[PDB]
């Protein structure tokens, strides 16, 4: 089990002003640290955040969090479930800021909610340094869905934070799972309003100002004021990052299909739409050297217990991540240990290993 620690700096809060926190299982003698950012969509105005507060309150408040959580998938300490990093120090950071980990705003007489995702990550890192992270050799910032996008938005800031704090030997890396979205046209137009079926460009443009959202500096400098929403789209932000980032993305991600207003005999227009989506996402990954992109209709991968099962070209994700670790040793591709694994077949579940 991972044990809850509420942040000692209680000014760094969940949406409702309760303290944010993290769940930790230490592994003495390991100098690897895995910090995982939970996902769960976002909210971008008072009305939709109020609805989320009624029926998704654990994503906005720590008041009802349990004292422990079981680490699963890449957070498991059992080698059978986690061939990759079972002996690492494990950290699960609950998502309670509803801001894709981008916010830096407190609750105030002018803000019903605090959006502090970017500061939560910073404060978790700061407090972990006193609990053994100061001795780390690798800090892998991982996350799923909005947490995967949160990795892209925050990995270089964590790297900069550690350098400025005097820890230049900690190698900061990112693992972004199911957080690589396309700002494409919907299959059928929806009128936003709700969160899941809203086109993501407009939801994020609204959220940035509502949240006081921050993006990585190089990407901000490219897109400039009013256009920072672009940095929430992996294919646009990734080339600006300096930290190594491994991208895991289903080619037919269910959340991508949801925001595209696709709901699954498929007729020609939808067939072409789906095939074109897979081709576009494959294209965006062509120059991403560390990636795992199976041709499946599914959503998230890394913290589920059976994450070991899917393979691309005969290689599982735990194996690909291990090959990535080897590629980042003091050092040319590795014999039989690939790191770029993108399916080329054009329809969901054309890979027989896709989740059932
Ligand atoms: C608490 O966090 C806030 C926001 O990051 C920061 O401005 C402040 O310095 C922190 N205070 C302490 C005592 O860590």
């Amino acid at each position: 089990d991972l044990r809850l620690h509420l942040l000692l700096n209680t000014s760094v809060t969940c949406n409702d002003g309760s303290p944010a926190g993290y769940y930790l299982k230490e592994s003495r003698g390991s100098r690897r640290w895995l910090l995982f950012l939970e996902g769960g969509w976002y909210c971008f105005n008072r009305e939709n955040c109020d609805s989320r507060y009624d029926t998704m309150r654990r994503l906005m408040s720590s008041r009802d969090w349990p004292r422990t959580r079981t680490g699963t998938g890449i957070l498991s300490s059992q080698p059978e479930e986690n061939p990759y990093w079972w002996n690492a120090n494990m950290v699960f950071i609950p998502y309670c800021s509803s801001d894709v980990w981008s916010g830096a705003s407190s609750k105030s007489e002018k803000n019903e909610y605090a959006f502090m995702g970017a500061l939560i990550i910073q404060e978790v890192v700061r407090e972990l340094l006193g609990r053994g992270l100061s001795g780390a050799k690798v800090l892998l910032l991982a996350g799923s869905s909005a947490g995967g996008t949160g990795v892209l938005l925050n990995v270089d800031r964590v790297a900069e934070q550690l350098e400025k704090l005097g820890y230049p030997a900690i190698q900061v890396r990112g693992l972004a799972d199911s957080g690589w979205f396309l700002d494409n046209k919907q299959y059928r137009h929806t009128d936003c309003v709700d969160t899941i079926t809203c086109a993501p460009t407009e939801a994020i443009r609204r959220g940035i100002r509502y949240w006081n959202g921050v993006v990585p500096e190089r990407c901000r400098r490219q897109f400039q004021e009013g256009e920072e929403w672009n940095c929430f789209f992996g294919y646009k932000v990734y080339p600006t990052l300096r930290s190594p980032v491994f991208v895991v993305q289903w080619l037919f991600d269910e959340a991508q299909l949801t925001v595209d207003n696709v709901h699954l005999p498929v007729q020609e227009g939808l067939r072409l739409y789906i095939q074109n989506l897979g081709r576009e996402l494959r294209h965006t990954l062509k120059d991403v050297p560390a990636s795992f992109a199976p041709a499946c209709l599914s959503h998230e991968i890394i913290i589920r217990s059976h994450w070991t099962d899917v393979q691309v070209k005969g290689t599982s994700l735990p194996r690909a991540l291990h090959c990535w670790d080897r590629s980042l040793h003091d050092s040319t591709p590795l014999k039989g240990c690939p790191v770029h694994l993108v399916d080329s077949c054009p329809w969901p579940h054309c890979n027989p290993s896709c989740p059932t």
